[PDB]
DNA sequence: GGAGTGCGCACTCC
DNA sequence: GGAGTGCGCACTCC
């Protein structure tokens, strides 16, 4: 297990946060929410967030380079 | 003034 | 047909 299961929790409520906002949860939307939330720098966020979709913990969905970031819990449309 | 948020609506996709 | 996604702004906050 790569990532710190604390950030990763964080990085999941952020998806939850964005999703509700009705936007893509994208890398930049979820370092600025759990900055809000926590105060984590960006550079932390992006490493916890890449280590976490490594783990299996949270899941990326590709489209043209573009990223969208799932809650295991609540994957939504996948293929 | 600019960051942040809420959500109606066009579009996606099954 | 319609549930899901997120774009585009109206709106709110400091
Ligand atoms: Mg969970």
């Amino acid at each position: 297990k790569l990532a710190n299961p604390l950030y990763t929790e964080w990085i999941l409520e952020a998806i939850k946060k964005v999703k509700k906002q009705k936007q893509r949860p994208s890398e930049e939307r979820i370092c600025n929410a759990v900055s809000s939330s926590h105060g984590l720098d960006r550079k932390t966020v992006l490493e916890q967030l890449e280590l976490s979709v490594k783990d299996g913990t949270i899941l990326k969905v590709s489209n043209k380079g573009l990223n969208s970031y799932k809650d295991p819990d609540n994957p939504g449309r996948i293929a």
